[PDB]
């Protein structure tokens, strides 16, 4: 496993997310229940716990995006680049986007959004890119992971572990 530079880390144990739009590709209700489905995740093996939020500014803010989106960052069309997210910090810093040019599904049709989500909030929570090529954070896990028995690996939680400990 591997971390930012300087470690940026969150500097308290309770995050608040906020889901700022939704994509045409899903019903509302599967984009909420991918991005818990993500959360929870790395809640699971730390003590680390979120709320959401439905106005103001949330630690990490959960938006959907097509190419120049507001940051120095455009996506690219489709496939490719699939979401980016910000390590630790203040304002954009912890925030995620996905790009809307990729067909977002639930199962393994198109681009699996619990799975890209749960990789991009390892970003934001300050994991970078693993080494290991079955851990979620390497950078090809979209390519190489089955979704019926998806289990986070020993590389992810001795990572996000070496940040936040064990849970309680
Ligand atoms: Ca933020
Ligand atoms: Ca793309
Ligand atoms: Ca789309
Ligand atoms: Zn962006």
């Amino acid at each position: 496993f591997r971390t930012f530079p300087g470690i940026p880390k969150w500097r308290k144990t309770h995050l608040t997310y906020r889901i700022v739009n939704y994509t045409p590709d899903l019903p509302k209700d599967a984009v909420d229940s991918a991005v818990e489905k993500a959360l929870k995740v790395w809640e699971e093996v730390t003590p680390l716990t979120f709320s959401r939020l439905y106005e103001g500014e949330a630690d990490i803010m959960i938006s959907f995006a097509v190419r120049e989106h507001g940051d120095f960052y455009p996506f690219d069309g489709p496939g490719n680049v699939l979401a980016h997210a910000y390590a630790p910090g203040p304002g954009i810093n912890g925030d995620a986007h996905f790009d809307d040019d990729e067909q977002w599904t639930k199962d393994t049709t198109g681009t699996n959004l619990f799975l890209v989500a749960a990789h991009e909030i390892g970003h934001s929570l300050g994991l970078f890119h693993s080494a290991n090529t079955e851990a979620l954070m390497y950078p090809l896990y979209h390519s190489l992971t089955d979704l019926t028995r998806f289990r986070l690996s020993q590389d992810d939680i001795n990572g996000i572990q070496s940040l936040y400990g064990p849970p309680p």
